[PDB]
């Protein structure tokens, strides 16, 4: 997993980003301080972040083979 | 007059803008959304042309030379 876990934190980061700008825009929205077709962009990105990380996530949780019944 | 009226016009148009462009970042670094240098900036335009402003309006004013007394 030296790389599916690479992946799966350099994700992790971007969504932090991704994330903070995002709910940043919307605050700042009812203020012109934001538009409300950026907040747009901006949550376009922050949603893929989540997606990304949910799909590195299930890789790496992939990387430990699990054993289905109890048996020989 | 020409000028002097021309200046004062000019110069209304001036603070007009500026003071637009101050009362819009006072509430926009009421949200971090702007440096704090910057707000300080333009509340120090508009003062500038306020102060243009007034001298254009006397200048203006003393275009009509007024009698001091009444007499002959």
């Amino acid at each position: 997993p030296a790389t599916y876990e690479a992946d799966y934190q350099s994700a992790q980061a971007n969504l932090a980003s991704t994330q903070e700008q995002a709910q940043r825009y919307k605050l700042l929205v009812a203020d012109q301080a934001v538009s409300k077709q950026q907040y747009a962009d901006a949550n376009a990105a922050y949603l893929q972040s989540k997606a990304a990380v949910e799909q590195a996530r299930i890789n790496l949780r992939y990387t430990k083979v699990l054993s289905p019944i109890s048996g020989r």
